[PDB]
């Protein structure tokens, strides 16, 4: 239980063993969720990489925020992948918030405070509870994250825009699954903790 | 009679059966009108779709706000179509207000608070009163079943309709989110009937 | 004598008979002048059209503000034409003010409050007094205006920039030839009076 | 001695005889200087023209601010020319301030309040005192448009000072003062209120 | 010990002998550092040049901020070089701050107040203390233009701190202080008021 406020994990160079493991005190399977985070990297234009990986015994790609080169963002929950295209890539810290709701299969994807069209994905699904959450790696390094990532947070329900807007503006949020202000992690490899570059 | 304030219909995926039906307490035929709405979608650059469909038995295209790919907006009242070209399309929630006045055939088309040149269309014509208003789908057969190739995928809301031509000042206000008092289709007191894969979620645009 | 304040003439569709005729209480020949107006149309990119036509018995093109496609603005006084080029045309209401001074032949051309280089055109001449001023059509004993035009005003002397700036900002002015606040016109054809679209 | 404040010379059409002559009460040769002015024209994209011409008996191009088409600004003092390139030309009134200092040969060139890299030119030189300063002409290149707010100091203005002049702050020139100009017109050139603020 | 506040070294023309030598009262080897400076030049698009050169007996390129044409910025400490690419070059005064930390080999590179992705370079390593710091030269690589506001700390500045320095806030360097610089000029290089604000 550490307060990562104002700090961020940084992955200096391409590796095959460096990654961060977040431990979520999960007890109930997810029927909806929302994860937000900040990440800054220069890979975008050259190759792909993993931002957020959430895997279960039965499914290694239960919930995964990925960036496939020359295409855009790839949000995938429960093996099924959906794509949020992005034509012109810009090098700069970016903040994202994505959410999925089983009851309707509506997935939202917010980038830098602005929302992308809503979409449908994995209706009537159910995300496993006991899982292994990892930052910087793909549960292979050709998909490794090189740069900084931080301010990751996760709620077990779908945040409303107003709420999302606030989080972006750096307003007070109360996560209930993954809280940056009280994170329980386990580092491994060449990854450090330094003050965050984005405001 | 529901207050849809701060909410919006969302059409997640391409369908052939999903659509929303608005019920207007119409009694007199329209001699002029104004309809405004908010819609956000990603189709624009790939295919066309229907924004607002108002059809009468005698006429399937009484009043219809459509988006024909690679061209722009297609406003059509009473079968006759007029085009409001738009070269560079930008992905983002957009708000539109269009109005037609029989006595002159002058149709206005406001986009995001800014107006496009005035035009002439179906002067003298008269819009039927008893009609079927639908959101998200293209009435091409006043009977039932539709053809997805023109379906709306995304969110649409804040639709409102007056039986007279709104003045710019008024239109400006509506855009800024000021109070107004529609008299045909009121978002604050909407009477609808959903059908298919369409939900009600908080609106994304401010 | 009507107060056209906050209103504008609108020419809905292409015609060969629609036009507006302004009546100026002229008694002395012009030795200098300034005319300002607001007009919004979509023709610009396709064909040419007449904005302001002022013709005399001896000369039908005494003073005429025209828009020749793919070139720019064509200001012409007394048969002689001068050109104010405009490369990239933008669809939006535009406000213009142009002025000519016999004593020097210096013609100014202001667009949306900003001025274009000064030019020389007909020095010594004297514009006729008794004339027929028309809006929307081209006087000549195909090139009709389709859209809205309003806020036309005319002084018998050259307005200073400061003055011009004010007019643009919507500040009080006192025209002495053609006053929008006390216009005396005569419509003819398919042309209506509706509230102006530009602020 | 006239106060040209708020006014500007305007050259309506291309001529071969129109120009303005400024008279400087010079007595000592220049060992450094700074000249600023406002000029608005449409030639830029088509041909070249002379902005400021300062010539001496032995040298007709003692100090000259010129605009060579498709290249940029050409500042030249004492016959030697230096170039301040400008790729994308934009039609709009522009204000410039350029200065040269013999002791180092460092020439500054400010455009619309922003400075261009410093450069070296004619170090050790010494500009003649008795000269003929002309606006609009080259002592094919005539200036067509308006030019005004010309001022000249016999020393190098500091950035702060230059910044002020641009913002329209009070400046006390000591060679060529717009507020107390002594000129002599000739040709088709008039005096009208300035277009730029 | 001079207060170079509001002034800058200017290298007017390409030379093979002109340069500035900074003297640092170093006594302990560096285990981390941060250097910031302002430089304005027109070379960028044509050739390469040296911004900051710090060399030791053991390694003449102990720490060097360089600009390799058509590529971007080249930060190199202890011989090992790393590259901070920059596609579209823009002519204008630029301010940079770069820092390296032995304990992790994390090098930061801030340009005009904005940071570039972090990188790893020379870990464990120890920069020599007794060195020769030079500005404008490489201990077809000479700097032509102005350079100033150089400062150096023996520890890694935090973003907040860096942000402040950029905004012109008060800072307390402990290795190279612009407000109390001890230098030695040599060649055609002068001291003039800085062009950038």
């Amino acid at each position: 239980q550490t307060d990562m406020s104002r700090k961020a994990f940084v992955f200096p160079k391409e590796s095959d063993t460096s990654y961060v493991s977040l431990k979520a005190p999960l007890t109930k399977p997810l029927k909806a969720f929302t994860v937000c985070l900040h990440f800054y990297t220069e890979l975008s234009s050259t190759r792909g990489y993993s931002i957020f990986s959430y895997a279960t015994k039965r499914q290694d790609n239960e919930i995964l925020i990925f960036w496939s080169k020359d295409i855009g963002y790839s949000f995938t929950v429960g093996g099924s992948e959906i794509l949020f295209e992005v034509p012109e890539v810009t090098v700069a810290p970016v903040h994202i918030c994505t959410s999925w709701e089983s009851a309707s299969g509506i997935v939202e994807f917010w980038v830098d405070g602005k929302p992308r069209v809503r979409k449908s994905l994995k209706k009537g699904y159910t995300v496993g509870a006991e899982a292994s959450i990892i930052l910087g790696q793909e549960q292979e390094g050709s998909q490794s994250l090189v740069g900084d990532i931080g301010n990751v947070n996760m709620w077990d329900f779908v945040l409303s825009p107003d709420e999302i807007n606030t989080i972006y503006l750096g307003g007070p949020f109360s996560p209930n699954v993954l809280n940056w202000r009280a994170l329980k992690y386990e580092v491994q490899g060449e990854v450090f903790t330094k003050p965050q570059l984005w405001p």
